[PDB]
């Protein structure tokens, strides 16, 4: 007694294929694996409740391997099951608006996500694939889920991994168009070295800004002599630090030990703000252990000589 339903399949959820399902058959035994709002059905028969929805299924065509390359930027053949499987659980994840940002209640070791979530909405970064274009702009509003399960799914880390934020910004800013940044740096007889892309924004030694213009001592003095791009990241391994209103866009805190510790986010907007996850303290100064600070920028050049 063969019972049939209608459904939408996809790689994209822009581009959906209709498909009548065998309801007596696993998904899998139709369309391979296949998944639901990010729970996985490979092995589970249609249901009634089923028809009209959209399922995603793993590219199998050279038409789904096409769309999937166009959205994602990938051909990784795992990037969907991942994006799916961490996708699974974000959804279940609470996304508060603290202070007219999107953060990430606790859950599964995301500070780490939220932190760079929290900057992400702070500073000005254009997307490259498709799909990381739609999820930060749903993201920005409020629902953050897939941004998430993306972010993830790029950066092949599990849910309830706690990652490092330099490190996932980096992945991410190689998916962005940092094409236009330009970095110059001279070393002191004098060695001037020309960076771009993102090494154009990145430092990891110093947290100051300012320092990195000034003068930092090497292994010989290094300093800024021209800066073209948007925001600059300054890192540098946890240190107790001192954080003035105004003088900064962002920063992350980080309180623990290596891979097993806690980021927190520092905002300088009208006054300092932390946005623990859900949680929100206010206070005029601020000073404590801090790994990555980000600045604006536009266009700096040295006066120095
Ligand atoms: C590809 C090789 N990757 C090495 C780093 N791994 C990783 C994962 C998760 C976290 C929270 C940290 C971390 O804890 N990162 C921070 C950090 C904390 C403490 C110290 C740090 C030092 C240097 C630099 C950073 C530090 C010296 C002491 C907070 C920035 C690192 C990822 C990967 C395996």
């Amino acid at each position: 007694e063969v019972r049939t339903i209608k459904v939408f399949t996809t790689v994209d959820n822009i581009n959906l294929h209709t498909q009548v399902v065998d309801m007596s058959m696993t998904y899998g035994q139709q369309f391979g694996p296949t998944y639901l709002d990010g729970a996985d059905v490979t092995k589970i028969k249609p249901h009634n409740s089923h028809e009209g929805k959209t399922f995603y299924v793993l590219p199998n065509d050279d038409t789904l391997r096409v769309e999937a390359f166009e959205y994602y930027h990938t051909t990784d053949p795992s990037f969907l099951g991942r994006y799916m499987s961490a996708l699974n659980h974000t959804k279940k994840w609470k996304y508060p608006q603290v202070n007219g940002l999107t953060s990430i209640k606790w859950a599964d070791n995301n500070s780490y996500l939220a932190t760079a979530l929290l900057t992400l909405q702070q500073i000005e970064l254009k997307f490259n694939p498709p799909a990381l274009q739609d999820a930060y702009y749903r993201a920005r509003a409020g629902e953050a889920a897939n941004f998430c399960a993306l972010i993830l799914a790029y950066c092949n880390k599990t849910v309830g991994e706690l990652g490092d934020v330099r490190e996932t910004m980096s992945y991410l800013f190689q998916h962005a168009n940092l094409d236009s940044c330009k970095r110059v740096l001279n070393v002191v007889g004098q060695q001037q070295t020309t960076l771009k892309g993102v090494e154009a924004v990145m430092y990891m030694g110093t947290l100051s800004y300012e320092q990195f213009k000034k003068g930092v001592q090497i292994p010989a003095t290094k300093y800024l002599v021209q800066q073209e791009s948007p925001f600059v990241m300054m890192s540098a391994p946890p240190a107790q630090y001192e954080l003035k209103h105004g003088t900064f866009t962002c920063a992350s805190e980080y309180t623990g030990n290596y891979q097993c510790g806690h980021y927190k986010h520092i905002t300088s907007k009208e006054t300092l703000y932390c946005i623990d996850g859900a949680l929100l303290t206010k206070s005029s100064e601020y000073k404590g252990p801090i790994t990555d600070v980000f600045y604006k920028e536009n266009s700096y050049t040295t006066t120095i000589k």
